[PDB]
This record gives C-alpha cells, sequence and structure tokens, in this order.
C-alpha cells in the first residue's frame, strides 16, 4: 500500500535510483547497462510530479523525465506511456523523505499489464546500508526472486 499520511512536498528534490527489482529480464538487463547520475522529483502542472532521470547510455548521456499523474491516495500514480502502449501504476509505498523512498511500479492496461518493479531511491548516491536491506525486504515481500533484484551502477558523470 501507499506510505500512510504520504505528504509529497517532502518527497521532491533529489534522489539518486540506487537499486531495482524486476519480473522483466530485459528490463532489469537494459538498466543495468546505463550507468545512474541522479534523479529529480518536481512538481507537476497536473498536481502529480515530474520524475527526471539523468543517466550514461554507451557513455552519452540522456535524460528522461516521466510523468506521474495523481491516481488515488496520497502517493499513488500512474504514468501513461505512448511508446508501449500501455499504462502503469506508480505508488511511493515506503518513505522518511530524508534517506530513502520505494516505489512499486505494476502495469494497469496494455501489454505492459504484467510488469511489476520495485525501485529503491535514496538520498545520497551510496545508499547505507540498512536502505539497501529496506529494499531487499520489500522485494523479497513482493515476490522478486533474489537474482530479479539488482543494485544498479552509478556515476557523475552527466552532472553538474
Ligand atoms: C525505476 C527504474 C529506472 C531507474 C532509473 C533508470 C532510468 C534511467 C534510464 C532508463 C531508460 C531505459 C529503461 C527503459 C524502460 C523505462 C523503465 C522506467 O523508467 O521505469
Ligand atoms: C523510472 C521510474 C520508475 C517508474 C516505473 C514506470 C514503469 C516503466 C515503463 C517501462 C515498461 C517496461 C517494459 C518491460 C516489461 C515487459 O515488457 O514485460
Amino acid at each position: 500500500s501507499v506510505q500512510p499520511n504520504f505528504q509529497q512536498d517532502k518527497f521532491l528534490g533529489r534522489w539518486f535510483s540506487a537499486g531495482l527489482a524486476s519480473n522483466s529480464s530485459w528490463l532489469r538487463e537494459k538498466k543495468a547497462a546505463l550507468s545512474m547520475a541522479k534523479s529529480v522529483v518536481a512538481p507537476a502542472t497536473d498536481g502529480g510530479l515530474n520524475l527526471t532521470s539523468t543517466f550514461l547510455r554507451k557513455n552519452q548521456c540522456e535524460t528522461r523525465t516521466m510523468l506521474l499523474q495523481p491516481a488515488g491516495s496520497l502517493g499513488s500514480y500512474s504514468y501513461r506511456s505512448p511508446h508501449w502502449g500501455s499504462t502503469y501504476s506508480v505508488s511511493v509505498v515506503e518513505t522518511d523523505y530524508d534517506q530513502y523512498a520505494l516505489l512499486y511500479s505494476q502495469g494497469s492496461k496494455g501489454p505492459g499489464e504484467d510488469f511489476r518493479m520495485a525501485t529503491l531511491y535514496s538520498r545520497t548516491q551510496t545508499p547505507r546500508a540498512e536502505l539497501k536491506e529496506k529494499f531487499t525486504a520489500f522485494c523479497k515481500a513482493q515476490g522478486f526472486t533474489e537474482d530479479t533484484i539488482v543494485f544498479l551502477p552509478q556515476t557523475d558523470k552527466c552532472m553538474t
């Protein structure tokens, strides 16, 4: 479920995408060949969030923004992907705002319906070991097997 009493304004700002788990081998593999720089969460004009990730793909920097539209309880969003012809729920299921957040995404419509992913965001680029465990704990509870849980390579290229 969503983080109780979720406060969007405290989730804003700079995060690092430190880990992910997913039932898509392809997505995990594609992501692990990228080197992650910052993600930034900024308010969207629709009352939701823009989630922008900066990353290195074949030694070249790229940025991608996902619009997370408000969907259910505070902390629950939906992301519509024209490229995948699918929509996906995205929820901040646990966070303490000042060190970590766990996001859980599931396909809700379209061929992406079966996709599931958990992401660990950390306010620091190397998460303390406590936070890795909070992530791997959650992934296990949600039925991700140990080889689908991966920690993502990081870089300081692509920023400033
Ligand atoms: C939460 C997973 C993303 C971790 C940040 C990595 C995103 C930056 C690069 C991703 C582009 C390549 C992956 C293609 C599908 C996107 C999946 C997604 O962004 O949720
Ligand atoms: C980067 C923020 C994470 C938020 C989650 C958004 C979901 C991403 C959409 C990409 C779809 C992945 C498709 C591979 C799954 C499959 O084909 O089975």
